[PDB]
């Protein structure tokens, strides 16, 4: 959920998780799911990334809430 610090195989685990997401809102997308569901498994899909580290994928400096700090459980 958050937890860990670089463990190897907590970080399998996680990734497990962004792959799973990503595979499921795939198939969310294909199977005309509830779009209001599809976007929630997406920031979902965006949360977890988020914990991961994405690659810098050109510079952003969008802003956020006051350390929101969303977590899950």
């Amino acid at each position: 959920g958050s937890s860990g610090s670089s463990g190897m195989a907590e970080r399998a685990a996680l990734e497990e998780l962004v792959k799973l997401q990503g595979e499921r809102v795939r198939g969310l997308k294909q199977q005309k799911a509830s779009a209001e569901l599809i976007e929630e498994e997406v920031a979902k899909l965006l949360k977890l990334k988020a914990q991961l580290g994405p690659d810098e994928s050109k510079q952003k400096f969008v802003l956020k809430t006051p350390k929101s700090g969303p977590s899950s459980g």
